[PDB]
């Protein structure tokens, strides 16, 4: 064929063809306002819809003439525990990050207390909890990065749950019946370059991020958007441009969401034995985020979606 | 040997606060550890937040700054082999910053305070404050090896981050915070005329190094180095070496290179203690919070800490009401904690960390792209850097 296109996710099946930005929305088509972070005993309702000025969220042979999956062009969406970063030559650097914790998540038959997202940011360590239905919610807590799920039992995880989420003033957290309890990594990693003959990498294969900020598929998709119309042009138009400059532009809008959902991460979560002036920055960063029109102004520019090249 | 406020260092903080409670008819006296012409003869430039610039024209001693105030409007950030040239004035919709040096500020306090026979004793190192749940507190001091007393409703720790007031809260009250970065700045005047005229910081994976106007033929400079660093390691020719590579960029003039002087090694450091005060102590400036000069920010933040000081004492003498000294630590913390947010911010984004985690070095050059590169960053970076309010 002309396009071979290595796993089949999100990724996988855009270019065939959690939380979205509308940038992603648009792209399917071609709903959340705020954000709650509760800190110090108290809710801070951040209106990103508002902030935004009405942007929303919604809930082989590579250098030769062909290449050979065991086509003209083969797409890496095979994960970051796929074989097409590794398919490259030296031509690959790697930047990683691993943070000390993972979350712990369960689904819970139980209405959720809020309409917005809740994100609790308590000095015992993160907590979140989003909605799926009216009847249904969906709970994080911080853990230690190997955890043993069998170490929490429903009212071990109720219990830490509303520790770090309930403050004074808001419903407080409703119960209900768990289901799939799991415990998932928080990691940064970037690869570059993105392209390297007839092989381009996208989504998790080229760059993973920590869920804090829910940035994983939107970039996966920017990088297929992008992906795409480079393939687009060259077999329409045969201008190759594009494809030359696709690891270009890929990274320098991923970069930037590197950015964002690292500060995310590192100023919701506990860091164990962490220097006790840059902890108590963590508090800072947001006061900042939250009371200030600056503040909100980032936070709701790049949680909607940054531009895509 | 009887007063209101006892003014402990005739620093920038304790000068401006002996004025302000002078023409408000406030008795104070101001004890120093240093002579007299020590202080008046430390040398240190200045940039200057619009507040604290309007909070000294404000109190009368603002005429020179009017009249030779350098009203500074845009940095230039330079990496990734480019200028970048924030306008900050145009960013916060109209605020600035004014470079006049701290030495000419304490020349300026210096003079109202002696034109308003503001007492001020120097050669008298404080070495006790004492009384603070007492009727009158006691500031023990001595000059030569004569002990001496000031009796006062209240102690303004004025003295710095070295001074004696900060240690004079009960230890089971005060919390500090602190992080020592690991390198320190390397400084020289060199007598060249400023090749450019905007403060310059060279940002790149090379290493720090800052360029600004001392005076019109006299450029400072600054370059990242090692925290216990001798500058005798650094020759003339190491120096101009590095300075060359970190801020010359194409496109911009090539530094003016001349006789290099006044070569010294400063740290870098983030301190805030808590609380700000304690019964008739209330801490100021240096003596409660130091910030890496990244910024521009501790000298300013000891004015916003007196403007606040000020106010309350005034409320306390003048309207009989005690309740703005009861929340001047409350107040000024929130103010500080965002400022030293910003200076942290600042610090931990433009110099190289030895040993540093790959993808947490190449954030540095995602967090400057965004500062300079987007609306959002650079209006969060000018309302920082010209001055935050003041509560
Ligand atoms: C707990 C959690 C919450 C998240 N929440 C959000 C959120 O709210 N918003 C958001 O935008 N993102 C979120 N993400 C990130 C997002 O889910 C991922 O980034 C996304 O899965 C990336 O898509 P991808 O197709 O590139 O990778 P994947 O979905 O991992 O696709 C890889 C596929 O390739 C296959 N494959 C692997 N190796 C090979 C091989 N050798 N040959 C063939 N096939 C292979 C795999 O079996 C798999 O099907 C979250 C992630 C986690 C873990
Ligand atoms: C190189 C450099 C550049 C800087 N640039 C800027 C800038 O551009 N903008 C900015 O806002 N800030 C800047 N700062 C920070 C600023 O200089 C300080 O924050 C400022 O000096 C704080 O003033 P202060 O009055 O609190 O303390 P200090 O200036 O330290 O004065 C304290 C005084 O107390 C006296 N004292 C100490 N112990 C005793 C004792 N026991 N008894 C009596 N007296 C005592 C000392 O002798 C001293 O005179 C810079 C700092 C440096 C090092
Ligand atoms: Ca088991
Ligand atoms: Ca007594």
């Amino acid at each position: 064929t002309q396009v071979g296109i290595v796993g089949a996710g999100p990724a996988g099946l855009m270019l065939a063809h959690g939380v979205l930005e509308q940038g992603t929305v648009e792209m399917l088509r071609e709903e959340m306002h705020a954000i709650d972070f509760r800190f110090g005993g108290r809710s801070h309702r951040l209106d990103f819809h508002e902030a935004s000025g009405g942007r929303r969220a919604w809930v082989e042979g590579l250098e030769d003439d062909r290449a050979r999956i065991v086509c003209d062009f083969v797409a890496g969406c095979d994960g970051f525990r796929g074989v097409s970063r590794g398919s490259m030559p030296g031509i690959a650097r790697g930047y990683d990050r691993i943070y000390p914790f993972g979350w712990l998540g369960i689904l819970a038959d139980a209405p959720p207390a809020s309409p917005d997202v809740t994100w609790g940011c308590s000095d015992r360590g993160f907590a979140m909890m989003s909605m799926r239905s009216p009847t249904v919610t969906r709970l994080y807590l911080q853990c230690e990065p190997d955890e043993d799920p069998d170490a929490w039992s429903d009212d071990r995880i109720w219990s830490e749950l509303h520790r770090r989420l309930d403050v004074e003033g808001m419903p407080s957290l409703r119960e209900g019946p768990i289901r799939d309890k799991g415990v998932t990594a928080m990691r940064s990693f970037l690869s570059e370059p993105m392209q390297h003959g007839r092989l381009f990498l996208a989504g998790d294969a080229a760059h993973i991020v920590p869920p804090t900020g829910a940035k994983g598929l939107n970039s996966a998709m920017a990088d297929i958007k992008v992906l795409a119309a480079a393939l687009v042009d060259h077999y329409r138009h045969g201008r190759s441009d594009r494809l030359a400059t696709y690891s270009e532009r890929c990274l320098r809008r991923m970069w930037l969401v590197q950015r964002f959902s690292a500060a995310l991460c590192t100023m919701v979560h506990q860091f164990p034995g962490q220097n006790e002036f840059v902890r108590r920055l963590q508090r800072a960063d947001l006061d900042y985020m939250t009371g200030t029109h600056a503040g909100r102004l980032q936070f709701a520019e790049n949680f909607t979606g940054l531009p895509i090249e």
